[PDB]
């Protein structure tokens, strides 16, 4: 009937939008000789498939060097992530300068987080130190030390406004969430696009823990689509493609033109979901 | 509330022997309604048939249904054999004809069949129609007819336009055929072979589905979530306009039939 119908536009719809989708992929730095071993080999999987850009983690590092790493391996363009933690502003600009004679000309600016500066004021602060691509972190959900969602919104475009190039959402797997949320951003004057970062989900555990700790939410359907599968690796793979693969089909077809993806340094999976929405090497 | 089936077929390899085996334990245990195991004249023979049907019975306990055609064998055979297997417990059969290398129809079978025993009977459906049919709607009077002859149920030769399932469905109740209409299900992870299939038994490949494969030739892992994505959207499609039950060509792999089977609520 109508399901049936639906199916078939909205997957026809998503085979004609085949080139015109633009993707980036964030990593993470190895800590061990296996997984970088697994990031340089994710990397030059992902990279044929001309992502618009790439980003690298910051902890509290070999983020710039990965960063480096990868400009010069695949030519991409690297955005290295920065937090405000651990650092003064003295040598916030040190930094900066660091990376924009490097290259580097875009970076996702962050607060960060400790076990008394906000991510507005390194938006400004590149801004003050030069003209980078500032990306900055937006949250359908609200972030957890948000006094309200209009308040945690309101940051937004505080952030926007400070020079702010894109906002990239935290992940979600409610899409109305994302949809409502995006709308509330216009709604609210905020000019940026919301590109929704997405996870695809093959550690049901881990992807629960994230949850948790981000105000994510797992709906039910999704808490019994992986229930019972502990043990099935394989299973959990298919059934996480599956869910990421629908997601971004829904979305695409709200209008959606650009997508993040967490790729946890493994390539597979957002490979797949990259293929599903056109884009292929 | 969902039933689900899984149809095997005959290993000539070692390596194909192993691969059934282990995706017959790990389906079991997902305990479908019944399994059912295909027929090959120049590729295994009824004994290979009938070697695991036994094998699947005895080592599950799982209802194992062979496939019977009727071609390049007699009527004594066929009632030979029907005993055989009733004798020794296999109380479900899918009468098929067969393809032609006339003498005898499915409806023919059917008829042979319970003339024997009292035989629980599944015969072949196309939502697409059968490629020697005269027309669709000789091609649904037939399926009738095997209904009619004593035929329980019909399961549907694969399908990737649902909703050429929905109107055949929808078909079927008009003729008064009120048996259940099992969609059989085959996940794609290999689309070649998918498409040399189709193309054989006229069944039609969407134009998004023959793009979404392409390009990935050499990509076994894309291909097989790819598929997996596609067979969930089916069967999810299919389960909200009331099917019950799903029936799904294993290829003799377990993987994907086993996914999909769990994002339908049929799990150990
Ligand atoms: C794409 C993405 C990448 C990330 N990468 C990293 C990474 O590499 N490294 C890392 O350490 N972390 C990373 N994070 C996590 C992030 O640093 C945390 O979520 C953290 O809690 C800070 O958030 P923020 O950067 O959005 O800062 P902010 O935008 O400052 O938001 C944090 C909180 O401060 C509140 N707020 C802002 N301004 C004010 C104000 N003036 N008065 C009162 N409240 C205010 C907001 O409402 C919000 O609750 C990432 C998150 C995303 C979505
Ligand atoms: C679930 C399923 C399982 C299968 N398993 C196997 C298997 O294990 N082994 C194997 O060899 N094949 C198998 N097949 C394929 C099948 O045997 C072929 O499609 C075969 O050509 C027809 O078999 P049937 O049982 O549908 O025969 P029938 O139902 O007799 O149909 C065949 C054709 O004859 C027509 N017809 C019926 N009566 C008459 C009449 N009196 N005059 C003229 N035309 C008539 C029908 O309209 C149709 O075109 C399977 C198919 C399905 C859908
Ligand atoms: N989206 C988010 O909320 C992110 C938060 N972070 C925070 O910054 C820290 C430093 O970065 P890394 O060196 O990469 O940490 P890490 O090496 O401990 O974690 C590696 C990767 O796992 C994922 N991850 C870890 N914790 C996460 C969380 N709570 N939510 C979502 N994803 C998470 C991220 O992709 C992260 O890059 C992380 O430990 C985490 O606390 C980092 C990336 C994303
Ligand atoms: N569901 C169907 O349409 C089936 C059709 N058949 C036909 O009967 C012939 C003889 O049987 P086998 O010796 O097993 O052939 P085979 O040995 O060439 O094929 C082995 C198995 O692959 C699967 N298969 C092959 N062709 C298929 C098709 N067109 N559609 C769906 N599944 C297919 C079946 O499980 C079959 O048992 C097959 O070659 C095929 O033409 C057999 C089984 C199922």
């Amino acid at each position: 009937f109508f399901h049936a119908s639906q199916r078939d536009a909205l997957n026809q719809s998503l085979a004609e939008v085949q080139g015109q989708i633009n993707v980036s992929f964030e990593f993470f730095p190895p800590r061990t000789s296996e997984m970088e071993q697994t990031l340089w080999n994710s990397i030059d999987r992902l990279s044929s498939l001309k992502p618009k850009f790439v980003s690298v983690t910051y902890g509290a590092d070999r983020t710039h060097s990965i960063i480096k790493g990868i400009k010069d391996r695949t030519g991409l363009e690297a955005a290295p992530h920065l937090t405000c933690i651990d650092a003064t502003p003295d040598e916030l600009r040190t930094i900066a300068r660091d990376y924009w004679n490097n290259g580097i000309r875009h970076i996702v600016a962050l607060r960060g987080d400790l076990p008394e500066m906000y991510a507005s004021d390194l938006v400004t602060l590149l801004k003050e130190v030069a003209d980078f691509d500032i990306s900055v972190a937006a949250y359908p959900e609200v972030h957890p030390e948000a006094k309200s969602a209009q308040a945690d919104l309101l940051n937004l475009k505080r952030k926007v406004d400070a020079g702010a190039n894109r906002a990239i959402t935290q992940f979600f797997f409610d899409v109305e969430s994302y949809l409502r949320f995006r709308d509330r951003c216009v709604s609210a004057g905020i000019d940026v696009e919301i590109i929704p970062g997405i996870l695809p989900v093959s550690n049901f555990k881990q992807a629960k823990k994230f949850a948790d700790m981000t105000n994510v939410r797992i709906p039910a359907w999704m808490a019994q689509m992986f229930d019972g599968l502990d043990d099935d690796a394989e299973t959990r793979k298919l059934v996480g493609a599956n869910i990421a693969m629908d997601m971004v089909k829904i979305l695409s077809r709200e209008g959606v033109k650009d997508f993040h993806f967490y790729t946890l340094n493994r390539a597979e999976m957002s490979y797949a979901i990259c293929h599903t929405l056109g884009v292929r090497p």
